């Protein structure tokens, strides 16, 4: 396991997320079904050119997963997938450039609720969980597990577990007070008010 830290920038914005009062939390799971839809389709327009691409699984979905032992919500997508790459430079790139727009787009009257403009949505997982740990398997790597607590560092190591085939997990270990989030009845709320129209099937698990 390697740990890396985060710049200063994004630090800033894990922290007003966890501490400026917003009561709108339930945005972020938008926000992550929106992700897993942009990665869904970037997967499927390869495979319009190279076939071969969906060798890795062919299915195009989007699982959503509570857990009320593990208080745990697990979004879970067939998309591209991220390299181990993406998840050290790439991805700290975009999150540098979008922090830096999302942040002064506040300051102006930008709603947190507009996170998703400036390509950084991912992070409003953290207005419901206190630690986020991302499952991903891309075609042209190996399966990795990246994860942050906040407290300005993530790692990322190869992950062990079940293979995947390709796509991203992105498992949200919920605050104490934030467990509503793992109701059948909240869930599809959500998803009905802000996904209703995500072009891939979304499966709300049960227990
Ligand atoms: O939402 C997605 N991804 C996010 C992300 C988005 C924007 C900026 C950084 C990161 C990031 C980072 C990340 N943030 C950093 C900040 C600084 N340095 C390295 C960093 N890596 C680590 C893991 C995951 C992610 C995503 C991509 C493809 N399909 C997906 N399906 C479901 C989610 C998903």
């Amino acid at each position: 396991m390697e740990t890396f830290a985060f710049q200063a920038e994004i630090a800033q914005l894990m922290s007003l997320i966890i501490n400026t009062f917003y009561s709108n939390k339930e945005i972020f799971l938008r926000e992550l079904i929106s992700n897993s839809s942009d990665a869904l389709d970037k997967i499927r327009y390869e495979s319009l050119t190279d076939p071969s691409k969906l060798d890795s699984g062919k299915e195009l979905h989007i699982n959503l997963i509570p857990n009320k032992q593990d208080r745990t919500l697990t979004i879970v997508d067939t998309g591209i997938g991220m390299t181990k790459a993406d998840l050290i430079n790439n991805l700290g790139t975009i999150a540098k450039s979008g922090t830096k727009a999302f942040m002064e787009a506040l300051q102006a009257g930008a709603d947190i609720s507009m996170i998703g403009q400036f390509g950084v949505g991912f992070y409003s997982a953290y207005l419901v969980a206190e630690k986020v740990t991302v499952i991903t398997k891309h075609n042209d790597d190996e399966q990795y597990a990246w994860e942050s607590s906040a407290g300005g560092s993530f790692t990322v190591r190869t992950d062990t577990g079940e293979p995947m085939g390709r796509g991203t997990k992105v498992i949200l270990h919920l605050k104490e007070d934030q467990t509503e989030y793992l109701e059948e009845r909240r869930i599809k709320e959500i998803v009905k008010k802000h996904s209703q129209f995500i072009g891939y099937p979304i499966t709300l698990f049960v227990e």
